[PDB]
């Protein structure tokens, strides 16, 4: 009984609302390559959701056999941010406006759930999707102690929305994000908007898997039945 119970649609930001992940992946890949370290474009997608500190540390441990210092982390994250900002501004993901408009027309409330503290993108949510979201019904890095894959961001969204888990659905693109939605006990739809094998998203706990936001939008009515 999904139509009867659903009140809210909890959208992830990077790779769901904004097509930002090719740029995050490229910046991570390239910053590491300039330092002689191997972080593939695909692997950068696997780590989507982790702090910059954790990603850097995973690479340092695997390739250099030690942890990074705080000054190594701060420098590399700064350089990553420089590269990302040098690329074009991330456009809306195709299909994201259409699905937002559709769920809104069905009387559902869109929410954003992200572990991001990236103000350049956070501020653009209002600019790029006017009337879709409300800051009281958003979860960002500023709201949470632990990000994805911990369920905290999604449980916080349920709390901010005054919702029970069965009154929400999560839309996620990343395996750590899917894990967070699933561990929050919420029906989680994976949208495989990157280069990863869809099996990684199923293994993370996805209830349904679609290859793109537009394909999800096209199939939304048949989910609701
Ligand atoms: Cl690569
Ligand atoms: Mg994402
Ligand atoms: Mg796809």
């Amino acid at each position: 009984h999904m139509r009867k119970k659903l009140k809210a649609v909890l959208f992830d930001m990077d790779g769901v609302l904004f097509n930002s992940m090719p740029y995050h992946s490229e910046a991570w890949h390239q910053v590491m390559k300039t330092h002689g370290l191997d972080l593939s474009r695909e692997e950068a997608y696997m780590h989507e959701g982790r702090t910059g500190a954790s990603t850097i540390n995973i690479v340092f441990q695997r390739e250099l056999g030690k942890e990074a210092t705080q000054e190594e982390i701060e420098s590399i994250y700064h350089e990553k941010s420089i590269l990302f900002n040098s690329y074009p501004e991330a456009e809306r993901m195709p299909g994201a406006w259409e699905l937002l408009q559709k769920v809104k027309s069905e009387g559902l409330t869109p929410m954003v759930v992200t572990g991001s503290g990236q103000l350049s993108l956070l501020e653009r949510l209002e600019h790029n999707f006017p009337g879709m979201f409300h800051k009281e019904l958003m979860v960002t890095a500023f709201d949470v102690k632990y990000g994805k894959p911990n369920p905290e961001p999604y449980l916080m969204a349920l709390k901010k929305g005054g919702l029970k888990a069965d009154e929400a659905v999560v839309i996620e693109n990343a395996p750590l994000g899917v894990e967070a939605g699933h561990k929050a006990g919420i029906f989680t739809i994976a949208v495989n908007t990157g280069p990863l094998d869809g099996q990684v998203l199923l293994d993370a706990g996805a209830d349904l898997l679609f290859p793109s936001m537009q394909t999800l939008c096209d199939s939304w009515d048949t989910i609701m039945l």
